[PDB]
């Protein structure tokens, strides 16, 4: 007797798997389903544009370790959404882009239909798997089969087409309710066989020079202290990827990353864990290597990873937390790495150190500061307060933030990943402050911020504890290149304009920063007030290098 | 020997094509090819986020008959462009999009190499074809093919693949100068027979309501005489589409545009110019048509657009210019059109003008206009200044502006086209800036504006003639949508924010008008500056509607 | 320095992953890569048609557990290839397509090359990686990746492309074996979580009236006494699919494949084991379950395959051996099944099997037999050669011989799959006699023999020990279809042909059988005679059912 429609059979079904959060921009034929999502108690945080709105969603899923939710309409919203599901895929983050669609039969005859395409398809070289329900009684099984997708096996993106005919079907509320269901187990735990583990034991157990590389699978799967007990109990140097740092804290004391060309160079056998031999490693060739093929162990969920790039002597598949507790207690007892080896690393690590030290506190005309002392600043401030998210991309604001900034805390660096990818910016920061409750600084570019900066808008229109620091340097790479022509900019050139005026526009607060001690008192304030916040930090036009 | 690279051959190739100009977003691996096209003496238009970039080659292509050229980076950079070259296939706009892309070897084998992507097949469903230049003797072949393909039949997009290689290989200069070469009329006429002519002019003649239909492909056509002739000559009211606007002066006698609903139902022929039977047109049926198959002329390059969504009875194939040339020649002489079928028409569209002109006289409180008496004010400048590009993209912003405001002068007005596409804005503006020599007004939603705000920055740094006004009522299609829950923002508002503070924030004039007066005052005052403008025009939370 | 080709070193990387076999056609541009394979030592069957050397590699690498390999030329040769290439990803069988393509660069740019097609991404859809390999140095990584990634995880098929050019290049032999490796452990073990076996064993304890359903996944997994030990010391009775027949002996005590209706309808608890809830088992859902969710154990090796049509209640992802292992370890001990609930089955079986023994005895005019006695006879010389393969396809001759012959041997058992794909036969014939080195024996309906009957050449070229049955009833279900209209044949009707004549024009043995008798003793002496053999058994034309 009494019925329900497709709107609520869907929030229900979304709610029944945990979801209790969406991002996205409405409009036709999708607008509803948002409003009704608020008006059942959920959140929906609406972007300026579709591709930020999905780059918080991969981001919230690397995080959680659940789907990010982002929703769109039809033909070009989906398609700015879809940028960022190719983004999630590449990077293995779980993610579900949920779209409307227009009339089947109009599209499936290329008629020209309102926003007409066939996003199922376009689709299905960025995701996992590509989905469409046609009708309400297949919204929990359809929603069932797109989480367990995202996040089962390697993570990653998953599209749902939903129909605009789908919303206004009916179905009588005692049928609806046979049909929905919470899926069991949708993240399966995959435990290696011992003689796999055993095999990658005794390459570490008769290692000469070995050495530990932390990829962000390993801090997705969030195992921290597997993982760091493996590594402390093994007395093995460790180096964390980008996105690792914080897995163990950055100062630990058998960090390597300090002397990383020569830690790779000299190894023998190498451990990967939950990282992938490619660019981002110079596809283990090369003299970053010392030209020679090295004894790998590998582990990863992804059996076709396996020799992707070089042969790997003791390959290892399964989730990293089932292989880690193996091979820990496969390692149970056995004397540590040869201290000259270790030894010889932290001696590096720690010239560098005070090399590095050396140039953070070298003095710069005001309105000049580079990236070393500049940075330097926001090193400090991380350290004595590690609990917050930080965001950064860029090139020159990219490589000197990864080398001066100290992660102590897992999941908290969040950059442009394997693609190096510039717009993730301000979608992250939504997303780390909508799934953390806590305080988020990124450190942006000047360049790489403008691929996302109108969502300062959204930061202000949700109030969150945001604080942007722009390195502001003028352009790409450097500030000053010459004009080709007499009269005609370069095209590296950007106006060294006043971002901190465009926050206030919307209701933020803003800084200039003309030095270190400018910048130390502008951040401290700028977090602490639990405001948006973006402090326009002034880099010599010159410090950067292509 | 004297040799050179393919750096210089491509440029060459470009040069040779008629291509001076290029919207883009520099980085690896692309940056010198960019810069040696400055020190060559063309113009690039570094943009904040390439899909813009993408969009500005699209409308240059339409306003101007040749390929609108984008230049992008690897995987994402590309990504971002492919949605703009998407749109301009949809709006059958000429454009060819260029891509760095990296290592065959190692993309061909799925190794994670920088950037990674088979970009070449990820835009096939995107455009009319997908191309890659591998050899650099292959250049001058390689261009040629993108250009023919972009202009020829039915205009669209296509993209050309250049993996990162192509650039430094080597070649004498004899050897290159021997292969470089101009297509012969790469965009053909195509004149259709004369049995299809007659087809066509035995149904005019046999009319007793006859209507005609111009779409933008007729713009497209640049034959806006021999149109205004056949119209005249034969007595029969026209409707414009959105973009068609302008074709014919807007206040031209014939135009029944003021009464479409009416003419459309009691047409009993129809005649398509450059026109598709699509969504626009409610796809030849319904009430809109007072549901009865009219019977259709259809004069279009695209033979198998004919029979897409209603039968036509005169199909005619073919270029606009020719076809229509060889129609006129073949009903001169032949009665005009029924007078009290024109009349009839007349005597509405006068009634439904006065009907708006009492609306645009309307008072309203200050800071909270309608879209009648602020567009009103759009519309006298307008008239008064008819040589002038206007960008407009919204809802409410944009369906009041495409009734209110008129067109004297054809290819001016250029808005979300086919797919409703939000996010053409600045993209446009700059475009339509840098090959008309002339000033752009854009009529943006506030919503809609988001999509691109970001370029107001590319705007100033090319200190283009821009002047955006923006239709500030505080959030999509309406302002005021209460919160759904308690102290929760709905999904639909809006910051009412300060965006002319925006706008100064990057050496911009930013205005804020309250009332009509102001608006007005504003707008004269910042067209004629010539200078980068924002007016923040002040809307009624609740004057749009949904 | 000593050199060596692509061609060898091709050659070497095939022989390091164990393969000894190729199944093919050859021309340009592969023609001397098959002969070279043969130099070697290494065997290649030459078919008639690719898409019979593909279904040959398909069956091959289910038989086996290694991919099957099929080697074609460029365009069109590949296009047969990978027909059969998307049959096996869809069935799950492991296998190789290797394909010669031609010039990159004119390929790229659509120039119009000897068999021109971008082979790569026309490959898609239809495997679960398509890539290429371009360079010498890449041929042991890419061989490598193709073979991990079609026996881990869910097998299936793999692409991968030899460009012409590929062949030709040289490099030292120092440096060629530097880079030959075997990849260790290509499809590793996935050991489940306890939880997941706990939630399983949990069910089944407590489930009054349970069955078991074995796919063809468990047969391919190779753990017919786990599966068989688990069964029996459970009690539960079992049903298998069309290729798991033979897994357990057919005439086992605890097999209900006699009355799968009611013990589907009746059932309260469903283990599916390597078999897919799909169209064979009506979805989970309708009449044949009694029309109410069942609760599902499964096992299967893909995570997402869980929850694609009904709610799984305990899924257990991993490798069948794996978690049938601990899951009888959990339930050692435990009570066996409902003896009333066993002996209602058994006592169904035992009735129905004597219902179909008095359809086996009856008499039929010669020339004229029906599916039962002449099938009969099939099934006691199966009794009594139990080590034979035995293909199958048709309609109501694929229906009929699935139910009539009992297979007591696992693996044995070829038929039409997941797609119920006719043309399966005799490529199938080819691969079984090659990699069992024993006899086989193919019931073919006469319309299905007809997808692949000339590869009969084949079978005799080889002298292989095969016996092809032709169920001879001149149609497609039926061979008296009345004319639709005078002197004009139906759709379905095919003529009564001498199908023995067709097989002794290549040198093969043919008979008539017009009896039961008749046709035994053609088997027996066809069987005994270990030659290629082909038995026309004359059917009623009237026999069969729509
Ligand atoms: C979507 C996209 N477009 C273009 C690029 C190319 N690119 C771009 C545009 C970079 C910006 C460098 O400028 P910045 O202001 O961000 O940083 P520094 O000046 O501090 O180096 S780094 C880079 O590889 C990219 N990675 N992603
Ligand atoms: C890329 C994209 N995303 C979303 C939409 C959906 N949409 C959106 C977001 C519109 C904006 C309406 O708000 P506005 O401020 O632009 O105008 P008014 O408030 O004046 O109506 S109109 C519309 O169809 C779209 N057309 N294209
Ligand atoms: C490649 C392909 N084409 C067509 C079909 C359709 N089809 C066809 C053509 C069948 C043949 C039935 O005739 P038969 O002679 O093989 O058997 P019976 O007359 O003994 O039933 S069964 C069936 O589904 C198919 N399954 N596969
Ligand atoms: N839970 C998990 N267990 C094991 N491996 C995982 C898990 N989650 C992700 N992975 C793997 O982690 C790897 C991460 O690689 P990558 O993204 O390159 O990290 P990085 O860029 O830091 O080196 C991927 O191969 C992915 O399959
Ligand atoms: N030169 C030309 N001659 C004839 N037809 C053309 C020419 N250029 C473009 N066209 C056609 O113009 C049509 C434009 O349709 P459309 O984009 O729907 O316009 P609108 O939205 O204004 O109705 C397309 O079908 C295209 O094939
Ligand atoms: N070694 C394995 N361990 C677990 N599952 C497997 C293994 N090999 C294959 N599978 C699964 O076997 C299943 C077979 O399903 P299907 O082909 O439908 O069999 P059938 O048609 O006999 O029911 C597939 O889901 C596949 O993932
Ligand atoms: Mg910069
Ligand atoms: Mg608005
Ligand atoms: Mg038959």
């Amino acid at each position: 007797v009494e019925l329900t429609d497709g709107f609520h059979v869907l929030i229900d079904a979304l709610k029944m798997n945990d979801i209790d959060t969406m991002y996205g921009v409405v409009g036709i034929p999708i607008t509803n389903l948002a409003r009704m999502w608020q008006d059942d108690g959920q959140r929906f945080y609406s972007f300026r544009h579709e591709q930020h709105a999905g780059y918080a969603a991969s981001i919230a899923g690397y995080i959680e370790g659940k789907p990010g939710v982002c929703l769109t309409v039809s033909a070009p919203g989906f398609l700015n959404g879809v940028t960022s599901l190719a983004h999630a895929t590449t990077n293995c983050f779980p993610m579900i882009l949920l779209s409307g669609s227009s009339e089947r039969e109009i599209v499936d005859l290329q008629q020209g239909d309102y926003e007409e395409m066939d996003q199922m398809n376009v689709a299905r070289p960025h995701c996992k798997a590509s989905f469409r329900i046609n009708s309400i009684k297949d919204i929990p099984i359809g929603i069932a089969r797109a989480v367990r997708t995202a996040v089962s096996g390697r993570p990653g993106g998953v599209y749902v087409d939903l129909p605009a005919k789908l919303f206004g079907q009916t179905i009588s509320v005692e049928e609806a309710n046979k049909l929905l269901f919470k899926p069991i187990d949708p993240a399966p735990a995959q435990i290696p066989a011992e003689d796999a583990i055993a095999r990658a034991a005794d390459l570490i157990k008769n290692a000469k020079r070995p050495v530990i590389m932390l990829g962000k699978g390993a801090a997705y799967a969030q195992c921290d202290d597997e993982i760091r007990a493996l590594v402390e109990e093994t007395g093995i140097p460790f180096l964390p990827m980008g996105m690792a740092k914080g897995l163990l804290p950055d100062n630990h004391p058998q960090s390597a990353a300090a002397t990383r060309a020569f830690a790779l160079a000299q190894c023998d056998v190498c451990v990967l864990i939950g990282a992938r031999l490619n660019w981002l490693m110079q596809h283990g060739k090369g003299k970053t290597w010392g030209d020679e093929l090295k004894k790998y162990v590998q582990i990863d969920i992804q059996a076709n990873e396996m020799d992707s790039n070089q042969p790997i002597a003791a390959p290892v598949v399964g989730d990293i937390k089932s292989a880690v507790s193996l091979l820990r207690k496969a390692l149970k007892g056995a004397p540590k790495a040869d201290a000259e080896w270790t030894g010889a690393l932290k001696a590096k690590v720690d010239g560098n150190k005070a090399k590095l030290a050396g140039k953070m506190t070298a003095e710069t005309p005001s309105g000049m500061m580079n990236y070393s002392n500049s940075l330097g600043v926001v090193r400090d401030f991380m350290l004595a307060n590690p609990d917050i998210s930080l965001v950064n991309e860029g090139a020159n604001a990219l490589d000197n933030t990864r080398m001066i900034v100290d992660m102590l805390k897992p999941r908290k660096r969040l950059d442009s990943g394997t693609w190096g990818v510039m717009g993730i910016g301000m979608g992250y920061c939504v997303a780390a402050a909508a799934v953390t409750g806590k305080p988020v600084i990124a450190v942006e570019g000047d360049s790489a911020f403008g691929f996302s900066g109108m969502e300062l808008e959204t930061i202000c229109r949700y109030n969150l504890p945001v604080t942007v620091i722009i390195m502001n340097n003028g352009g790409i790479y450097k500030g000053n290149e010459a004009d080709p022509q007499p009269g005609v900019i370069s095209c590296t050139r950007l106006t060294r304009g006043r971002y901190d005026m465009m926050m206030e526009a919307f209701g933020g607060k803003g800084y200039v920063a003309n030095t270190p001690a400018e910048l130390k008192a502008a951040l401290e304030e700028a977090v602490a007030s639990g405001k948006p916040c973006l402090i326009n930090a002034m880099i010599d036009p010159d410090a950067g290098v292509e």
